[PDB]
């Protein structure tokens, strides 16, 4: 069966004090390496918060080696490409530096704040589009507000331009599977909860244009949510931290939550996505190696 395989990991960005990683980040690096070795991966998606707590200063920042390259260094992961987007902490520093780092590290691919990826499932005519968004420039930086919510964008032109781009791209996308990814959640039951900006501006487009799933991090846990139209919400924000909060449980429409794992003494985890001509599958994997939940999502008509 033709297949495209990828890991989606969020909020993995270590720490700025020595040794520049956490035990959770290392456990996820090892667990991801084991998953790649045993099941395979064509690429890894980062769902943002790549360098805690204030990003990187420029493209030569030692954190690229300390928190990224040296951490994800097990043999099975050498040469697996990453496709990256930014979170709020990245935007407290220099995101242009993370984009420029694409020219330094072969496996790091981050061409602009938001961009389109297209894949053909090998030995099939089935196609996949992934739209990588910058939810910080769209909605604001949550760290700019005492509320730790993205109350408004810093720059109106950047936000309006990205929204227009999303709309145009989603209206034109002909692919068999269409995924959208961004740092902040549409829906989440946890410490930050739903992002009002995305519920208002992005979700109507995901629905109208029959997107398969929206992938995100930002809340430091694992969740699968699904609305009554079958649109999936893959929340994978557990590469470095585990927050057991259910603070926003009642702010998500009843029944949307299908799976949640946030145990405070867990090492975290990630999502593993498999796309075939038959369906898309998502498996949530704890950093201890345990498979926690698996679900499938359909092809677009
Ligand atoms: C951000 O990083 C880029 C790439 O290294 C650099 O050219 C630019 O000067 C940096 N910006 C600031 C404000 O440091
Ligand atoms: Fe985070
Ligand atoms: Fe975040
Ligand atoms: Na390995
Ligand atoms: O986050």
């Amino acid at each position: 069966t033709p297949i495209l395989r990828f890991v989606a990991v969020g909020d993995w960005g270590g720490v700025p004090n020595a040794p520049f990683h956490t035990a959770r980040e290392m456990a996820n690096a090892k667990a991801i390496a084991t998953t790649v070795k045993t099941l395979g991966a064509d690429f890894i998606l980062s769902l943002g918060d790549n360098f805690y707590f204030t990003g990187v200063h420029d493209a030569k920042d030692k954190r690229f080696q300390e928190t990224f390259e040296d951490v994800f260094s097990d043999p099975s992961l050498r040469n697996v490409p990453w496709h990256v987007l930014a979170g709020n902490h990245d935007h407290l520093g220099n995101v242009s530096a993370q984009i420029a780092y694409s020219k330094i590290s072969k496996r790091w691919n981050f061409p602009s704040p938001y961009y389109r990826l297209r894949f053909k499932i090998p030995r099939s005519n089935v196609s996949v589009a992934i739209f990588m968004l910058d939810t910080v420039t769209l909605c604001g930086n949550s760290d700019d507000f005492v509320s730790q919510q993205p109350e408004r964008p810093r720059n109106l032109a950047l936000a309006r331009t990205q929204l227009a781009w999303i709309k145009k791209q989603l209206a034109a996308a002909k692919e068999d599977y269409v995924l959208v990814a961004g740092h902040y959640p549409v829906w989440s039951i946890a410490e930050h909860g739903p992002t009002h900006c995305l519920v208002k501006q992005l979700l109507p487009l995901l629905t109208t244009h029959k997107v398969t799933a929206y992938l995100c991090g930002h809340d430091h846990n694992l969740q699968y949510l699904q609305d009554e139209n079958g649109l999936g919400f893959v929340l994978s924000g557990a590469g470095n931290f585990m927050d057991p909060s259910k603070k926003h449980l009642r702010k998500v429409p009843n029944g949307y939550l299908r799976f949640h794992f946030g145990a405070e003494n867990s090492l975290g985890g990630f999502a593993y996505v498999e796309i075939t001509p038959k369906e898309m599958s998502v498996t949530y994997i704890e950093a201890s190696g345990k498979s926690l939940f698996k679900t499938k999502l359909p092809r677009r008509a």
